[PDB]
């Protein structure tokens, strides 16, 4: 077995490997933009990826991560709901089978096609493995992505995907700069929540940003070229790899504008 996106190792299973999946602070979550709250007490968003170092590309079985090198304080992430500073270590996406579906985290319940997830660790924890055993350990930057005009620094991510199409392949992936990726706004949503895929552990302030970034039609279809399953097997195609929205429970979303 292992955790999936399928019929018998879905969301809907994971709770038994994982308990902390009916959690009090799980993500991601339906984000009801009339009870947020403009919050005054936030300080302005620092997005710092002018030294970003990726370094490699990777096909994990559940999605693919462009991994950077976080031995530095480089591509940094401050300042809104966070204290202290926060080191990108990886990015990733979800996506659906289809345009109306795909990201996690909805707006009054509407999908986007896609969501991108860049994950930092709180740098006074000393590494991501110490920071994970933190409430505050982690953030998460999550962007929605739209089908639309084509977005020019995501061509160079869907490019290499032909090269690890399967679980367990990786491709040599320097020289990536994220801020191609960022939308014009950075107006956003802040939340405490979790990791959405297993171990789903809480310790994610989550940083949803309001203005979406928009792909191609051709770009999201290469996305749902990769696979699932490892080289030499049946081809299950890696799609909808979303965890739909948890209980907000005892938690009050943010907004950082108006
Ligand atoms: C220790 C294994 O590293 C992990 C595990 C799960 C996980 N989920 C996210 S997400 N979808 O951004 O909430 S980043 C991440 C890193
Ligand atoms: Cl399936
Ligand atoms: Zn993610």
């Amino acid at each position: 077995h292992h955790w999936g996106y399928g019929k018998h190792n879905g969301p809907e299973h994971w709770h038994k490997d994982f308990p902390i999946a009916k959690g009090e602070r799980q993500s991601p979550v339906d984000i009801d933009t009339h009870t947020a709250k403009y919050d005054p007490s936030l300080k302005p968003l620092s997005v710092s990826y002018d030294q970003a170092t990726s370094l490699r590309i990777l096909n994990n079985g559940h999605a693919f991560n462009v991994e950077f090198d976080d031995s530095q304080d480089k591509a940094v992430l401050k300042g809104g709901p966070l204290d202290g500073t926060y080191r990108l270590i990886q990015f990733h996406f979800h996506w659906g089978s289809l345009d109306g579906q795909g990201s996690e985290h909805t707006v009054d319940k509407k999908k986007y096609a896609a969501e991108l997830h860049l994950v930092h660790w709180n740098t006074k924890y000393g590494d991501f493995g110490k920071a994970v055993q933190q409430p505050d350990g982690l953030a998460v930057l999550g962007i929605f992505l739209k089908v639309g005009s084509a977005k020019p620094g995501l061509q160079k991510v869907v490019d290499v995907l032909d090269s690890i199409k399967t679980k367990g392949k990786s491709a040599d992936f320097t020289n990536f700069d994220p801020r191609g990726l960022l939308p014009e706004s950075l107006d956003y949503w802040t939340y405490p929540g979790s990791l959405t895929t297993p171990p789903l552990l809480e310790c994610v302030t989550w940083i949803v940003l309001k203005e979406p970034i928009s792909v191609s039609s051709e770009q999201v279809l290469k996305f749902r070229k990769l696979n699932f399953n490892g080289e030499g097997e049946p081809e299950e195609l890696m799609v909808d790899n979303w965890r739909p929205a948890q209980p907000l429970k005892n938690r009050q979303i943010k907004a950082s504008f108006k």
